[PDB]
């Protein structure tokens, strides 16, 4: 069954946001209609702006800024590190963070930057394991 | 607990999916970054391309068009009931379908010219209960 009845009169279906945000990384894997190109240092992402505002405080800053909002590109500050983007962006478009003692801190610096809390206290809690 | 250890490598968060989805619907309903106005009859709905695409597929088909893509307004056929289909773009946004005895039969004419399949499939169940 991929349905109940949830606590309110409504049925609700169990596995739908997954099944949405599924097609959201089909879409940006093929890119289509992505919107934006997030510049790390040498590298380039795309993406879809709705996507990042979602999960992140920075990028929800950034295109509810009336000025902002049209930008096609978007350059991060130089010392972001690519890898720990690209593990991140993955995340948003996944629900899976790629957490490995190699990139620990590299992702937890970007999460911090781009206002993603919970990623953040996740790497604190992996850290102080080993610690 | 907000993850988990995921079959695969990766660290996982359980509503990670339904989250962003959360964000879209306050997106919409506050109109920030809706790029397209869905029009059933006399009324307007304004959604996210993106959205509309990973639910149905009617818009997959629409919004992958190299002439429709670039659309800023879209259609539908005027038989379509309105209440119906603002039914289904509110189950879209937030996995919930406000099915009842006097919208089933509308709501499940919509589906089908959306293309949601389980949707139709829920809605056929639903019927043959009361039959
Ligand atoms: C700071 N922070 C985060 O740590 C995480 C954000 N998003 C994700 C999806 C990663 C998230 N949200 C909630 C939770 C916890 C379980 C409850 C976990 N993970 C997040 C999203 C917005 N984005 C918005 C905020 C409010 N309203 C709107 Cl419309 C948006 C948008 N778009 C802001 C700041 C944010
Ligand atoms: C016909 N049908 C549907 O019944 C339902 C669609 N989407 C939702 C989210 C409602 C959905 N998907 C899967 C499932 C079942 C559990 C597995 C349930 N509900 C759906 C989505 C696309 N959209 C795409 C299809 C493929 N690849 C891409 Cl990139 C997209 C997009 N965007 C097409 C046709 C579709």
């Amino acid at each position: 069954n991929l349905y109940f009845q949830g606590a309110d009169s409504c049925i609700q279906f169990t596995r739908h946001a997954s099944d949405v945000l599924l097609n959201l990384n089909r879409l940006r894997s093929r890119d289509i209609l992505t919107d934006v190109v997030i510049v790390v240092s040498r590298e380039q992402f795309r993406a879809h702006k709705t996507v990042l505002m979602a999960c992140s405080g920075l990028f929800y800053s950034i295109f509810t800024d009336q000025l902002k909002c049209n930008l096609s590109v978007i350059n991060l500050d130089p010392e972001i590190n690519p890898e720990g983007f690209c593990i991140l962006l993955d995340f948003m478009y996944t629900s899976r963070l790629n957490l490995r003692e190699g990139n620990i801190m590299a992702v937890m610096a970007t999460a911090m930057y781009l206002q993603m809390e919970h990623v953040v206290d996740t790497c604190r809690k992996f850290i102080k394991a080993s610690e």
